């Protein structure tokens, strides 16, 4: 996922004395990245078992300048206008609040700080949007909504925060692995591959179906973004 990451810095415009907040931190990569550039990285998540993950990882590659901690999107500890930068990446489609989400990501941000939130994303079409959503919740029983670009608009705009789309991207998935990696069951996997091979025509075509001619799954794309937001008034 290098990519995804590498933009977010190049889009940051770090400085020596900011403060980030990476939010559904993970194994804590994004922590991780920015960590050289800035003062500190403060990183949430809200399974424990990946705050230590995260923690230990950082103590491995000694860095002394990120920390990881337990929360929730939908309620930040933190105070408001406490962060000239917050990452969130591939992890919004997880929580189970995004608009709130959203709201305290504008409260604790710092005025004229930004916003780098990289996902996935439904398109306009909600026929398109319940196959790329449906097709997640199969893999990952814990995908809650990849909400739409037009929704993320105008959730920036309902918390006066300036919408920029940075880049666009298709997001390839080898099938075979995605699967693995997901670990999903047999039984839930004949269902993604029921979905893939009844694929609609527009379906097939915005999401790169690529199929083994017995209908095994080869490969497919998500629709990656890297919107930026900025922390203006209203
Ligand atoms: C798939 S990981 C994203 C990868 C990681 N953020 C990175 O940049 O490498 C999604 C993360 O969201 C966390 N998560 C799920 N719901 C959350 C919520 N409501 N608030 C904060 N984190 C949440 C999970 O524990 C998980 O680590």
């Amino acid at each position: 996922h290098h990519h995804s990451l590498g933009l977010m810095i190049k889009t940051a415009e770090c400085r020596a004395e900011h403060r980030v907040l990476d939010i559904g931190a993970g194994a804590g990569h994004t922590a991780l990245a920015f960590s050289p550039y800035v003062q500190e990285c403060i990183g949430v998540d809200a399974t424990k078992e990946m705050v230590e993950v995260a923690s230990s990882f950082a103590q491995e590659k000694g860095v002394e300048n990120v920390r990881f901690q337990q929360g929730t999107a939908e309620s930040l500890p933190f105070p408001d206008d406490s962060f000239d930068i917050i990452t969130c990446r591939y992890a919004a489609h997880h929580f189970s609040d995004v608009r709130k989400a959203v709201r305290e990501v504008a409260r604790v941000l710092k005025q004229d700080g930004r916003f780098l939130l990289v996902d996935h994303y439904a398109p306009e079409d909600p026929v398109l949007d319940e196959f790329v959503n449906h097709l997640n919740r199969l893999r990952d029983p814990s995908h809650v909504r990849e909400s739409s670009l037009s929704e993320w608009q105008a959730m920036f705009s309902a918390n006066q925060l300036a919408y920029q789309d940075i880049q666009k991207w298709n997001l390839p998935i080898q099938y075979d692995s995605w699967i693995k990696r997901g670990g999903t069951p047999a039984d839930r996997e004949k269902q993604i591959i029921t979905h893939l091979n009844h694929a609609s025509d527009e379906a097939r075509d915005t999401f790169c179906i690529t199929l083994n001619q017995n209908g095994q799954p080869i490969s497919f794309c998500l629709k990656a973004i890297l919107i930026q937001g900025i922390k203006r008034e209203g």
